[PDB]
Order: structure tokens, then sequence, then C-alpha cells
């Protein structure tokens, strides 16, 4: 059971107001078909229109909530809404458009898909509460058949234009008209009582219904990633390399290193409460500090409260806590903590539930909202190099680096080395990166590279 089979059932109680009459004994085969599509008996790729939950989960970076609502069916207008906010006008003759022709709305639909997608997915996975409008409405736009490639590239086409007779990806579809081979999930086939706001609203307050067609598209995409990612966690998934995840998790770890090595030669902490992932490893193992390990996973539906965490059924204000990638509702004062927030614009950053984001990065993580008013205890921690490794070239070309946040012995002495130069310069990038990625970084308010120069003696 690697896909859908056709010949599985399909609840067609939520599809009877828009298509009175319909037969409660229906499976996906009838239903294509009822769709105006024809799959011939094909074994090339494309076994159905339809995905598993297992297959949607697999590929979240495609998920596009649609949803139609009737203005006036073949003699009135449909309002077509993505969960990118787009609502576009199709006549049969939260940016609102007016009513076109369908070869012209069409020509929206693969430039806007393509734009949203290009850089996440291989595909389209249309993410519907279907009702009936969104399913028949499809004829208009979509095109399937064989599995294909692009015409200029090697990746599989998600497009075809009519005009030329060709195929193509997201990358090289520019004046396609056709969307080909999409996918799409019926969110009502899980088993849910009562309608999409009133399932939607349980969990999240940020999504509201203005009754245009793409608050539903985004509450209908809302609560499928509320489902599948908030109270259902899968981190065995592994998701594609689609941007810059291996630099920005080997940047995770430098910065780790550098700050918590920092902090505890700073203020020499005799304890440190190290707070979060059960499979954690001593960031900084020369360090002399008791290291004491407390196992909590990402949480990915509410903040864990520091009241519950810190319970027991043990001394957390002695020493230092660090609190890396552990979202909690208040952080304690004596804190090192590493904060992703949510509200980033990112390729790996996907919008989320209840302002939370799913962050995708070879595995999927649901991270609650970013909240400024966990940080009150702290201050933001300020950008800074620290090494006490000997001043020694080894093996790129210079300019020579001037700079206070340079904290070594060679700039304690007047003038920065060259290897120092070079693994500040390294070391910056890092840091850059990290903070692009949407990661915040959170200290104690005593700490002071000031007292950083003094480990030079
Ligand atoms: C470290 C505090 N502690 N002791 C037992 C269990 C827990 C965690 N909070 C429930
Ligand atoms: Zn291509
Ligand atoms: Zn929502
Ligand atoms: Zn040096």
């Amino acid at each position: 059971p690697t896909h859908l089979s056709v010949d599985t059932k399909f609840k067609t109680e939520g599809l009877c107001v828009d298509i009175p009459g319909i037969p409660k004994d229906m499976t996906y085969r009838r239903l294509i078909s009822m769709m105006g599509f024809k799959m011939n008996y094909q074994v090339n790729g494309y076994p159905n229109m339809f995905i598993t939950r297992e297959e949607a989960i697999r590929h979240v970076r495609a998920w596009i909530g649609f949803d139609v609502e009737g203005c006036h069916g073949t003699n009135l207008p449909l309002q077509l809404g993505f969960s990118t906010g787009v609502n576009l006008v199709a006549v049969p003759t939260p940016l609102m458009y007016k009513g076109l022709p369908w070869n012209v709305v069409r020509i929206k639909i693969v430039q806007m898909l393509s734009d949203t997608l290009k850089n996440l997915s291989d595909r389209v996975v249309f993410v519907l509460w279907a009702h009936g409008f969104e399913l028949t409405s499809m004829k208009y736009f979509v095109k399937i058949g064989p599995e294909r490639t692009c015409c200029l590239c090697d990746r599989r086409a998600t497009c075809f234009s009519t005009a030329s007779d060709t195929y193509a990806c997201w990358h090289h579809s520019i004046g396609f008209d056709y969307v080909y081979n999409p996918f799409m999930i019926d969110v009502q086939q899980w088993g849910f009582t009562g309608n999409l706001q009133s399932n939607h609203d349980l969990y999240c307050q940020v999504h509201g219904n203005a009754h245009v067609a793409s608050c539903d598209a985004i509450m209908t995409r809302c609560l499928a990633v509320h489902e599948c990612f908030v109270k259902r966690v899968d981190w065995t998934i592994e998701y594609p390399i689609i941007g810059d995840e291996l630099k920005i998790n080997a940047a995770c770890r430098k910065v780790q290193h550098m700050v918590v090595k920092a902090a505890l030669l700073a203020d020499k902490f005799p304890v440190l409460h190290d707070i979060g992932n059960p499979k954690a490893i001593k960031c900084v193992p020369q360090a002399d500090v008791e290291w004491k390990f407390y196992d909590a996973q990402p949480c990915s539906d509410k903040a864990y409260k520091i009241e519950e965490l810190f319970y027991s059924y043990d001394k957390f204000t002695d020493g230092v806590c660090l609190f890396w990638n552990c979202n909690v509702d208040r952080y304690p004062a004596n804190s090192i903590v590493c904060r992703f927030d949510t509200r980033v614009l990112s390729n790996l950053n996907l919008p989320g539930c209840d302002g939370g984001s799913l962050y995708v990065n070879k595995h999927a993580f649901h991270t609650p909202a970013f909240d400024k008013s966990a940080f009150v205890n702290l201050k933001q921690l300020p950008f800074f190099y620290y090494s006490d490794s000997p001043c020694e070239s080894h093996g790129i070309d210079y300019v020579p680096l001037k700079s206070a946040t340079c904290i070594t012995r060679c700039n304690l002495g007047g003038a920065v080395c060259r290897h120092h130069a070079n693994e500040y310069r390294l070391y910056l990038d890092a840091y850059n990166m990290m903070i692009s990625a949407g990661f915040s970084l959170w200290v104690y308010k005593q700490f002071d590279t000031y007292n950083l120069w003094n480990t030079f003696t």
C-alpha cells in the first residue's frame, strides 16, 4: 500500500449540497471520472490524483490549501481561493481579483503555484475541505497523464502548455497554462464532526473567516498541519535538502559550543542544567563544570511551562540553565537560550497553526509562536568570536582584520594574526547564517565579553 487505491471508498456527504443526489457509495475511480478526468488504465507513475495522509505528510512542502465558493456552476462565476491569500474570480462566459474567463485564470494559477513552489517541492498537493465545486472546477485548469520530465531540465513536469505542446517543472513554466499531474487530499475524509470553521477554531485563533475562498483555503491547510504535525509527531520522516540545511546545522553547532564555552569562562558556573533534546551531547566537552541533563522533546503545540519543567514530584537557580531550542513560556534569569523565531521568511519555514510555524530541515518540527515576553529576564546575546587556540597560520587570501569583537590573545596584544582573522570571518559567516535561518540568541543580563580578556594571562 504505497499509493492510495483508486478503489478506496470516498465519503460523499460533504459534497451533496453542491452535488445533490450524489451516490453514498463512491470510489476514487468514480469520483475522478465524475471530475471529468480519464485514467485509461495507465501504469505510468500517476496511479491516483488523491493521496494518503502518509504521502501528504512526506510532501508537506507541496501543500496548497484550495477552496472554491460560488459567487452566484457553468452558469455562475466561481471564487477560487488559495492558501497563498489569492482570490481569483472565474466566469464561464485576501487579494481579490475581478471576474475573468478560465483561459486567462489558468495562466495566473500556473504562475502563482510555480512562484510559490519552485524552491519548496517537485509537486503541488491541493489540501481540500471538499464540498463539490473545487473538484468539478479542476478540469478547467488541470491536465493529467503519464509522469513526465521538464522540457528544459530533469525535474518532473508539474505544468503543461497548450500553446507549445510541451511540459515543464515549476522553474521552467513561464507562459504555461495548465497544472499537470497535481495531487490532492480531502481533509473531510479523516473523520471530522462539524464544519471547517468549528474544527479549525478549536486549535487556532490567528486565522479568521472573512467568508472568502482564500480564508477557507488557509483554515483547511492550517487544520491539516495541526492534525499531521501538532497532535501527531513523526520525527522519523526525512525531508530532502532544498536550501542551506547542512550549513545552518553546522553553524548551530559552532555557535552553541562558542556561546556556552564563553559563558563558562566568563562567569565560571559550577553547574550547567541542560534542558531539552533527550539525545543531547555536552557541547563543551572539556569544560570543568558539572553537566546535568534534563529530557524535553521539541514542543509542537504550546511552549513548555517552566513551572512544569522544574517541578520535582535539583537547584536550577545554581549555576546556569541551557535551553538550546527548548521553547519555554518564561526563561529563568540564569539562562543561555536559542529560540527559533517562527516569523522568519524562508524556504525551510512553512506557515503553521495558531501563530506557530513548520520548520522543515531533515525533519519537520512545528514550533509554537515566537513570544518576546518569554525573554523578559534575559537580554539579546551580542555577536562575539572567542578563541584561546594558538596563533598559528598552517596552510584563500588576506586583508588585515580590525575588530573589537575578536576576543583573542593576538587582538589583546595589538594585531590580529591571520589564523584568528580567517577563523573570525568563518565564524561570523556561520553566525549570520544561523540568525538569517530564524534562530535568536538570548543570555543572562550579567554576561559580559569584557570578562573573557583575563583568560589570556
Ligand atoms: C527535574 C525535575 N523533575 N523531577 C522529576 C521530574 C521532573 C521534571 N518535571 C516534571
Ligand atoms: Zn525544468
Ligand atoms: Zn489556523
Ligand atoms: Zn591569533
